[PDB]
């Protein structure tokens, strides 16, 4: 399955958002991060990627397709807008094994708020 996440200046949850900010996929699915607004990118957050994943960081304005192979929870940010809370979560598979690290990872306040809401939306 191939999914899309929009990078937006304004969305349902306010300014500087990924929509959807919460997504559950299967191993081998893809997610494309779409630069619907300019000025955004996607980057994995420190501490928020599972065993066997590779860190990643797109270029600003890049239409960025990730194939998710390693199971677990991924926290992503927009690099410039991380302090404004531009973040999202992708869960790959069921029963993610890296929740403790994910939940303990440090983040700016607005980021943490949105991450925690994304995680709760995933039933995590
Ligand atoms: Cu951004």
């Amino acid at each position: 399955a191939d999914f899309e996440v929009h990078m937006l200046n304004k969305g349902k949850d306010g300014a500087m958002v990924f929509e959807p900010a919460s997504l559950k996929v299967a191993p081998g699915d893809t997610v494309t991060f779409i630069p619907t607004d300019k000025g955004h990118n996607v980057e994995t957050i420190k501490g928020m990627i599972p065993d066997g994943a590779e860190a990643f960081k797109s270029k600003i304005n890049e239409n960025y397709k990730v194939t998710f192979t390693a199971p677990g929870v991924y926290g992503v940010k927009c690099t410039p807008h991380y302090g404004m809370g531009m973040v999202g979560v992708v869960q790959v598979g069921d029963a993610p094994a890296n929740l403790e690290a994910v939940k303990g990872a440090k983040n700016p306040k607005k980021a943490q708020e949105r991450l925690d809401a994304a995680l709760a939306a995933l039933g995590n």
